[PDB]
């Protein structure tokens, strides 16, 4: 394809995907052994290595539902990928969610039309795989990292013309605003694979508190430990 | 209210709700001790008793999203109910789902407009509470009952003018078609409570197999054992 | 053979009155009809057949909301040969000039349900009653000396609506009562080639909170039933 | 004055018949009314006032389509005090049992326009006629010996539709005629607190392709006009 | 042979100027063309053909609103061989920097109609003009010394809108004028493989309340006509 | 969070491909005195001169949600007046061929973004007229045949509704890409100007495809046209 210049075999059966290809590089270099770069078309870096002896890939998916939908579809159909774990950032709308909290999207709401296009303009509930979600919760408990599990909201406009929607999201308990989960979940169902999104809170939409671009690139490590350990728990169940 | 003729305290903090009030009567009489009838307005029978010493209520919610939304809302706001477990029936679209299989709706798709009305016409992912879902999966393992966990589809028209939509549901891995879960999940989120739907497959939309009215009323009991045992798991943290 | 109705063909009259509440159906049958038999009780959704002034009449609950009544209406028509359904409901008022216990006739029913969009290529289906059944009801009310208003109902999906401002829009557009069923019954009647009408008694005022008791709703809205039954006789004789 | 009507208050009767075609309005005024004066001609949209059997009546074109007729109907109601509008239209049939020159009465009007969604918070507004006006029309037809059907019209935005399959849906749902205006007139009437009814003569059959000529539509659809005018007299007399 | 146009193939030029108002079409033809003949008068929708500087040109009313103009535009294209339509309309301004009598050129047209959703599987169809026709109009305006703005129109279905707040949105997004047709004409031109452009003169200012008279709209918006006619000659000579 | 540059680092005109490596190629190949001004998330951006005139080029990533972020921030935070997207697209018409250049006077879409801006009505996502004319005139001067008309900005490359391509073809859509309608909505929202010019990299019907290297470094016509169009705009 125009998007992935790898050969079949180059990816593991599980791929962790941040939006930022530079965070994918940092993740692979910091957590994995015997790392090879396996993709670089359009600068969208992907890598394969081992974590505690288990093959794991890590590859950026870019920002937004249309970008990540391409990469996730191709990994599943063209490279045999079974599980995708998005390891993202997100913005908090709830006053009881703080910067650097880790949130797990058992569901993802969205203002995109992509799932309506798949589902005859009805409401498709964009959900994670249950066992992957359980694995992540159990991994977080073993690492002593607090998590909340619930709904994300995958937005199409970061610079939204309707900020009042944040109040609606908050009323409905949305844990974090990001731009991808509902898309990845729709692709996973469409093409018969499994996915989960875990995010670290990088911005507070109410308070204005934020992290730097450097922090987002190299500093959200709890979520990656949880993600990797969750894979091992899923293998051994 | 016009729908419930009970006093606060008459209901437990957890209520199991089938659509059929006669199934509610059967559940209470068969599984609970010291049962009392606490509601009978419009014939929508509700009961309260104990299960292994633990206070539990069971009450009908009627058919369809508009019916069950009324009862779920009132139990939460007027009677202090913290958890609702819908114990329903459903129609299968998948070739690997059989009559009497028990399915757990971690999400519920829908063709209703009710969540759009709540959510500014965007896609609200109607999801169960994660811990209640985990409790149900764990209770099923302990009871030796096979389950599948994933998406239900809550339909507004049992007699649908669009049977092709079943093919779409199948392609997206929908485990069962019922008429309520998405509405119950929307209410639970709106009013700050927790819910889960567990259903027994009563019809197969592809094979044409159907159970009788009597079977639906009194024979789908694995789901009830799972529901009740899941409550006890939830209490024990 | 259906999961919803445990009757045999023949058990229902060609005209069925339908309240949402099966206990109201029981009260209607026992109060207004002779030689009554119970003909359905699956899911507690009581139905009955008797005679009114010698004419066969059935009365059966349809439950709350469009998805509930759609199932029962469809089955009565296709499986039991029912020609006419008259919903005999309650409703909540939004207009200042509509009062508790007024009787309102839904020539049309607006809705916030998606069911008619599903039937009609996502366009606007005008959910309307049968014209002659509507005329029969107006004439029967006139003959009884009971005032009625004839116009639009609004069939809501959420009794506990997250958008109460919509009641203002309903009032501005002259909606006579809010209930939860008419637009669904009208869509089923058109889909399956039968006739329907919804008549409702105002049981609540949505602006003021004025309310009737559960017992009042179940046994006490009699004018609408006399109007419904007499309207059937007018229709037979026309 | 508005850009659309160059008449003075008082120039219109409290009842206005409205065909889409200003030349049919001219025909109606010349053929059925006495003491006629022309009261509007802006944009060629001819309107007239005279008397029928002594009763003041106006007749004015509304143009083709919902956006055109919405402008005229609103202004007549709010600026000229009009109480009742009877659209006297043509329509295209989709049913086999509906034939050229049949008269149909639109107790409701479905639509593929977005205008009533704009008025009604994107829900389904059931665009309905006034009940008494409808009854008056049905009764007048009976007195004139003209067979009518009473039911749903479908008010299309696109005469040359990109979705002819929709006609099959219309036919299933018993749609009596396809025109382009009623649902818009009924929305305006409700919005601004007046009463309206649409009566149409079948001028095309969508299935057989048979079409009446322009001249036949302009000056030959007498039954619907006789029905409309007599229906007004019925409405006056309770 | 259509119900809407009583003309023969060849009666129309390959280019037709279309205002909404048939009386403006008459004024345009009589004022600007030589050897004029009337070629349509069905429904009072006057159409004419003559020459401009020796070049055959037609001018015909399209009526108010998308459904009206969609019928005439389609038939001109498919039945009379028309290749270009230039709508020469009026519009209402929402911007503070747009004044009465300004000429605006609609390289695009937004809309609240459902017609393009019906053509385009309920997605967003960008209703655009033909580029070269747009260029020709800009260049003709420069040659005629007439200031123009080129950008988006908004084609409304409800002149009497229940949502005046939308004007604030239009203004934010730079909408140059509110009219009722352009999006519909552009949708038909794309559907049937022809070319269109809408040029409008500001007749009302929605914020200041300034309004031109019916007479002004009919006969005084002539800069846009000079631009339209000269733009055709440029298009021929490219 | 997305751009690590100071005010003044971008020219008033920015060319934007989706591919940051194509941005690098454009800067290296067509501009002088180039410096890299952004690299956050790998989304490379550069500023240099074309025939003496200051010009920037920066990737926008794939899809409406990605490019809407970059375009917004360039306008509001970096004072950018004109954005010219220099993209690829897939053809659906039989008379549109690989390597053909197409100019999006308008962009249709299946995204909800403009509905969210425009009270759920139809916003006609259009280019700036003069930028469009400049590009057409520049193409004529370069002797490059262009078609000018509607693009279609898709949200799903791997669409579940391939029948829609038939509808696009009927309606004359020149190319399918994933960005224009979003960039045009942002430009209107924040009061700037934009145009999309694309090279056909795929034929959606025939299956003809250019390689990834071809997309990255061989679509020169559209770049020459974009840069020359800027000079025409300066001088008109
Ligand atoms: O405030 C926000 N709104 C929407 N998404 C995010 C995210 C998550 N990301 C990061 C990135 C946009 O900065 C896109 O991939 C989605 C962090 N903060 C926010
Ligand atoms: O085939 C089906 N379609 C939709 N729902 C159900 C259900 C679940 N219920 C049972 C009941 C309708 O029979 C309503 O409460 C939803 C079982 N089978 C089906
Ligand atoms: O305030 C109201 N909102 C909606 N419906 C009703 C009705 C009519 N019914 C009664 C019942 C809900 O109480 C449902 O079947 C529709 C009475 N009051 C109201
Ligand atoms: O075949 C049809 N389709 C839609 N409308 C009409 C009508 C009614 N009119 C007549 C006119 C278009 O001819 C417009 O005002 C609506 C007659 N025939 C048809
Ligand atoms: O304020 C306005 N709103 C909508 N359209 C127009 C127009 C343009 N026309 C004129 C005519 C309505 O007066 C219809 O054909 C559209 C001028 N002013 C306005
Ligand atoms: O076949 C296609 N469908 C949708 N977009 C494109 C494009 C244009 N791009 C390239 C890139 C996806 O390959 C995204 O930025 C939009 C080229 N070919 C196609």
């Amino acid at each position: 394809t125009p998007h992935i210049n790898a050969e079949m075999g180059d990816f593991a059966d599980v791929v962790l995907m941040p939006g930022d290809p530079l965070r994918a590089k940092f993740i692979a270099e910091t957590f994995l052994q015997d790392v090879r770069e396996v993709n670089n078309v359009r600068g969208m870096l992907g890598f394969t290595g081992t974590y505690k002896g288990r093959k794991i890939s890590v590859m950026g998916h870019g920002m937004g539902i249309p970008s990540c939908s391409i990469y996730a579809k191709e990994l599943i159909t063209d490279f045999g990928v079974k599980k995708i774990i998005r390891v993202g950032s997100c913005g908090a709308v709830r006053t009881d969610v703080k910067l650097r909290d880790v949130v797990i999207g058992m569901g993802a709401c969205t203002d995109s039309k992509v799932n309506r296009m798949r589902f005859k303009d009805h409401d498709y509930a964009a959900i994670a795989d249950f066992e992957m979600t359980r694995n992540a919760v159990d991994a977080a408990k073993a690492k002593g990292v607090n998590v909340r599990v619930g709904n994300l909201f995958s937005a199409d406009l970061f610079y939204t013309p309707d900020p009042q929607m944040f109040d609606v999201m908050e009323k409905y308990g949305i844990l974090g605003v990001e731009m991808e989960a509902a898309g990845i979940y729709g692709v996973a169902a469409e093409f018969g694979a499994k996915a989960l999104t875990i995010c670290t809170v990088s911005d507070h939409i109410r308070t204005g508190e934020q992290t730097t671009a450097a922090e987002r690139q190299t500093t959200f490590n709890d979520m990656i430990e949880i993600a990797l350990e969750s894979v091992l728990l899923g293998d051994n169940a």
